[PDB]
């Protein structure tokens, strides 16, 4: 082909997105918006840096590591963690797939680092698509966070209006009030 | 007389709901959620100890106290500040009203601190019946907060079902996720 050339420079490649989102990420904690560096779906959660690591990769990534929309994210996810019944896909966002993506890439970077020729034709046919398959997934999960914000913006929108119309009601004068 | 004797009872009256929720202030000041310590109403606003006190009064007490409805109560109007447009309704909240209101209950339990008997029998009886506005209104606030929590409540809650409906759609696995293209 070469597809041992081929997927060592698909490994070059994400190495290199690795190194840019490793600064981009670095940036965050130092601005101090990084809250996925303290995040538990539940009370007493242990949080492990590394598979943060990787759910910070996946999920500022895709935000494009702007910090309104990180903002954004946090309050959903807050939202959300209120009611036990949300604790399960919320797991789904934040651990199979925001950590379970990063996963797959990282075995896949090992698999190039390991040594392409130790692969059969076959085996590096399957590692090519599936790589290109999470690459994929990567931007399915980005248009959704698109999604999941134009939702969220258009609620607080929603919440604005009702509000602001609720206080310019029984606001506007002590005559405006309660009637007991 | 004997208006007088009312009076004077009614101010030991409203003197007493100023002993009584000076202490429940007091504790929130160093449970640290006191939010109306450093609320301002735009971006360079001066902050006066004693109209913020008279505001605390009100507000807390409409509240009872109740540090997650004063959470709420902030939330709401952090959520209207973003809009300069907002400002002069949450100033007739915040001001005209809430302060407004312990303003008048001050000059009224002043009027009796300076003597009942240095008042007119025309002068005795609205002052009574003024002070009763008062306590009428403080109750009105206090049933319209309430009101305000529940809208605020009623739409956290929808916020609640419409994100967990997405989520629920979306992020069960990866293929419920949108299409690349």
């Amino acid at each position: 082909e070469t597809i041992a050339s081929e997927l060592k420079a698909i490994g070059k490649e994400l190495e290199d997105q690795k190194k840019e989102e490793n600064i981009q990420i670095a940036k965050i904690a130092k601005e101090k918006f990084d809250f996925l560096s303290t995040f538990k779906v539940g009370p007493y959660d242990l949080i492990d840096e590394d598979i943060q690591m990787k759910i910070k990769r996946t999920l500022y990534s895709s935000l494009d590591y702007k910090k309104e929309n990180i903002e954004k994210l946090k309050e959903i996810l807050e939202i959300l963690k209120k009611n036990s019944e949300h604790y399960n896909i919320i797991g789904r966002l934040i651990y199979h797939i925001s950590w379970g993506i990063q996963f797959q890439i990282e075995q896949n970077l090992e698999l190039i680092q390991n040594g392409v020729e130790n692969l059969s034709q076959e085996e590096s046919k399957s590692l090519l698509m599936q790589i290109k398959s999470n690459l994929e997934i990567k931007q399915r999960l980005k248009k959704t966070l698109n999604e999941t914000l134009k939702v969220y913006n258009q609620n607080t929108q929603d919440n604005e209006k009702i509000l602001a119309e609720h206080f310019n009601k029984y606001y506007k004068d002590f005559d405006t009030l309660k009637p007991a």
